[PDB]
């Protein structure tokens, strides 16, 4: 019921761009057990392909780690201690390494026990962005009991439920973004 699709987003430059990223990104996904092509769409997504990228909050870089937050945990993660600096963050190679690292979190964390690869992936789009929490949280309070809910799903009805019951309307447009950054991927061998 969100009305996701509009505006329409056209992925083929956002793409292109993330594309001149893939040998780093093709080499993160395999350290980190995380697929390329969702590393290039939100790449795609977040910065734009734009290594310089800051937002509003500074989050930097290709996959717009935040340095208190998604840097902390990928510091965590790794047993280092405090976080990164931005001017880390802005280097290519060490932001893409960083986001596939924040992906596996999420995928071996909030998300852990999430059966199809498909959902697994909307699932992880949506968390990247807008909160493994508040997405858990349209399922159920208990995490166990939302993740069994979610493997309930297939992807087409883990979109409809996103799009009926998340509180964010640009959650189920990360999921629509996604198709679309995929579909421009399709031109790219």
């Amino acid at each position: 019921k969100h009305d996701y699709t509009n505006p329409p987003w056209n992925a083929k430059v956002p793409v292109q761009r993330a594309m001149q990223w893939m040998p780093i990104s093709q080499k993160a996904g395999a350290a980190w057990g995380v697929d390329p092509q969702l590393i290039t769409a939100i790449i795609a997504i977040q910065s734009g392909g734009n290594p310089n990228a800051v937002s509003k909050s500074n989050a930097i870089g290709l996959m717009q780690l935040k340095a208190s937050t998604s840097g902390r945990d990928v510091y965590r993660r790794m047993g280092w201690s405090g976080e990164p600096t931005t001017s880390e963050l802005k280097n290519p190679e060490r932001n893409i390494s960083m986001g596939a690292a924040y992906l596996n979190i999420l995928e071996t964390g909030p998300l852990a026990g999430i059966e199809d690869p498909k959902v697994l992936q909307y699932a992880l789009v949506v968390s990247y962005a807008n909160g493994a929490g508040a997405l858990l949280r349209t399922f159920s309070s208990d995490r166990k009991k939302a993740i069994s809910k979610i493997n309930d799903l297939d992807a087409d009805e883990f979109l409809e439920h996103v799009a009926r019951n998340h509180p964010a309307p640009q959650a189920p447009r990360y999921i629509y973004k996604l198709e679309q950054a995929l579909d421009a991927m399709l031109e790219h061998h």
